[PDB]
């Protein structure tokens, strides 16, 4: 069954993005921007909660999960600025709402009601996830323009 | 695209009725029917809300609104008793329902899980509305019978 | 249409049927002096018979005709005689239940009735929960009876 | 004896009956927009069931056997045109279930079950309040009927 | 009367600058300046309450309202940057307060009294509000000077 | 030190995996409707992802860089028929973590990094605390489960 091979998946993409929000954490945390550490940090333990909702209704319902392999983050390596962290941040969330919506594509396929109804407060989260991160991807990339400038978003806003 | 087209059209859907029913205030109040009055301008802000609460999300979710002219209400020329701003509004009401079912059906098309949990609480409230703005205008119907009688329960009742 | 109006009605009469049930149910354990499990079963029949009233509420609100059916005896408490009988009963009571429901928005999904698939929602969600308490009740109930006298410290 | 025991029995199924027939005439008052006597008929609805409960209840403390009966469709609801038609048929009901508490209580007196009479007490006491209530309601309706779109004020109520 | 006419349009013009600002919150929103977008969400809602305060006082002084269409915002299509909207803004209060001025000047030549007591309060709040709206756009002109900084506006409220 | 440099960053990743063990024995004990079980086990995989995090916070501090490796898929879970394996694999677990912690204390010595050594030293005895209530519980599991039902008792009273 695809529609179970898919919730299994959706548990590892939240845990996975759990870890790549670990992940910008660290960066941030080693190259001294605190606000937007914390930032990650946070959002690194609320997607691990997501996995963990996904899991109980999985156990409720029957779907069988096997926890899988959480993959390393690879993005780091290549990281700046606090620029590129946010966009890989933001594609993470792109990527994230493209697999909730292929689970509701299955969920709808097999007319299985129970699931696409458990889906919409993560739909609708998710345009609240990709709108945030999409404002302060603006908002870095133009206080990035003066030498600086940004390191006062953090110390100050975050 | 039809969905952004039809995001829109419901943005001025409800702009549109809420100046209708302020239009109704209008016509209770200059007709000393003030407790009507009232109730219909409660009702003009919640249908604004509705809009704004439209407006906000699809700022979220991309989608571009253009806002539209609020046309002039025009049934206020017609109206000479309550009973008829009562029945005008019921279909507005009914209007607002097939425009937000259009919608859906749009949204439902497209695939589109967000728009459509989105959706579902205003599909619950559209039902409340109807049958609020129908049980009222067959109050108004029945006390209209005997002279006078409409008239006690604008000022009791509201 | 008639067949979306017609299954919304029989939704009432299902959810009325399994609060008798439940109340069946009760009733078996109080005769048989299991009140722990009797209280649980008394106060799903009454949950039961408030899904039903939010149907019909809900009914009422559409100007979807209800009209109230007949609310059949209860039957399998005729051969009930374990704890055991009685929660696999309730099991079946309750994985009907939610083939009902989901048969009732398989017909307002066809219909595109967006509004009656936004008020099934909560309920789809309520079953699956449902079944997952029954379900494991049963398990535990089950395993405890394979020692005599031990389920009877579960009630 | 059998016959108590059946009285007993049926007693139950009469307290469910007569919480569907409220629930009948709750929904006939909504669907005609009567949402004041509508709420009165859902309460007593929900009050007759608790009833039957206390009757099961008791009946289980006292080894009557009980075993639950279908529950019959209300019948009334398909002839109502207003809202005496309606609370008309719901003083008949609860004159009903007087007579089958009163038939019940008679059969106990003959068995000299003086546990049965006893709690039976507190339900000869509610029919006596019930009738008159509805008794009241119904007079009240049937009085401002009489004016076009009056009876709607006693619903605001 | 001229007096009723002008009455008139003030509602509409209340209402129209309610769908301006509402179109300010719309670019802002769009372009990520979510701080500048509640300012204007806020001050939409402001002035349609000074348009049903109008309404409110037609009504009691038998005005006879009848309401027009409220015409679509058009400066939001060419909207380039914060400046842009903030300068639109200051027009709109601007045609706001030469609106009401005119109002006023029909009031007193017709010895209306009460209208011209009831435009007092305005008169002092577009006074404020010019003043307010003027001051945001010469921070804002100033800030924009270096790429960012504006950010930090909005940012901070 | 690049073997404390390592060892500290291979301790990060074990903490995860256990995280992520006990999550399994969360899920084969909610599949099996041992409710109260599995709460323990899903209140212990949060708790490994804090000592997790609580290694990486000091190595950011200390320059230590933390690069995150792949966590490993929970293998045990496919095994376990009962309560009692479950809780075996969970002892042995602890056990793996506790031989982690002492081999980065022993790098750590070895360097005289007196830092790393008292950063360690509440998490030393954090393991004696660990395997101990595992160990305690396996050994109540154990006896219990002697009797058919017995055990299902104590997930539902205690837990
Ligand atoms: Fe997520
Ligand atoms: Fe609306
Ligand atoms: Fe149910
Ligand atoms: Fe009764
Ligand atoms: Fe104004
Ligand atoms: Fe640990």
């Amino acid at each position: 069954e695809e529609l179970l091979d898919l919730f299994n998946r959706q548990v590892t993409q939240e845990f996975t993005a759990s870890q790549v929000y670990l992940s910008a954490s660290i960066w941030f945390d080693q190259n001294d921007w605190e606000g937007m550490a914390a930032y990650m940090l946070a959002e690194s333990a609320e997607e691990r909660e997501h996995g963990l909702g996904f899991v109980d209704f999985a156990n409720k319902r029957n779907i069988p999960i096997e926890l899988q392999a959480v993959p390393a983050p690879v993005s780091c390596a290549e990281w700046s600025s606090p620029e590129d962290v946010w966009q890989s941040i933001l594609e993470l969330e792109q990527a994230n709402t493209r697999s909730l919506l292929n689970l509701a594509e299955a969920a709808s396929t097999c007319h299985d009601f129970a699931v696409m109804a458990f889906l919409n407060p993560f739909h609708l989260q998710q345009v609240n996830a990709e709108d945030k991160i999409g404002s302060i991807l603006a908002k870095v990339t133009d206080e990035n323009r003066t030498p600086g400038l940004l390191r006062s978003l953090d110390v100050v806003s975050f």
